[PDB]
């Protein structure tokens, strides 16, 4: 459905002004209500499972597929927390990660980490991918949704 | 299958050093044998159908979904020819186009233009997507394929 979140429109514009596209906005919109990074640290997870930034990218993905973190170890997972305060780096990391894995494998590793890359096409990953695509379709339907306070949720 | 193409490794590394990811390399690899732009001008097409750059992006997609050509008209289609000699702009245009439409719609509009956006899941579009994914899998199977002269063709 849809809900109105006061001030969300300014944050959408900040994401688009910081290198994000509509597709990035759709992913972030699914992950948090406020397009924010103020969920609990690591979204409560640690090491390769820890989540950072507006997309809740996991550390496994960051350390294997971004210019900023490639080659870093599982033990260095707290390094990902800089994405909670640097929106430009957060967006660039997700785009690089998707351009490394391609969209199908990026979805799988984003959702199921390393085990997801072993088969991107299970139903659980499909459900997440379908939800992002529905949200993108809504955002792409009218330019007003790129700057108003409308949130599409699944 | 596979084939060896002299000079291909140089073009692979230029793509990966000019903003492109392995995902971009897979798409370009499907579109031309030499990762080049020296097919006939527009690939023999004109106006919204004309193709430019190493991905053979069409002018309809360029004018509707990139920052460089945003808002331009069908009649301005020769403006896309700059992509035939500016690889950085070529790659950035394709990545922006995909972030605007999302991967599934980008594939559909890349393959079938504006009408593809209305029917994005035809067998032909699916076949094209599956070809890119297979090619990406082959590139990703050994780091040497990112700099050697091996082409994977479908």
């Amino acid at each position: 459905g849809t809900e109105t979140v006061p001030g969300l429109g300014q944050r959408k514009q900040q994401i688009l002004n910081s290198g994000g596209g509509v597709w990035d906005l759709a992913i972030a919109m699914l992950e948090t209500k406020n397009l924010g990074t103020d969920y609990v640290y690591g979204d409560g997870k640690t090491y390769d499972s820890a989540n950072f930034g507006i997309f809740k990218q996991n550390w496994f993905m960051l350390r294997t597929s971004t210019s900023q973190f490639k080659g870093q170890t599982t033990n260095q997972w707290n390094n990902g927390a800089v994405l909670n305060s640097n929106l430009q780096q957060d967006i660039k990391a997700r785009q690089e990660s998707q351009n490394y894995y391609g969209p199908d494998k990026w979805f799988a590793g984003h959702r199921n980490g390393e085990s997801g890359l072993s088969n991107p096409y299970t139903q659980d990953i499909t459900n997440y991918k379908d939800a992002v695509n529905w949200i993108h379709d809504q955002l792409a339907s009218d330019p007003k949704y790129l700057s108003d306070d409308t949130r599409f949720w699944v």
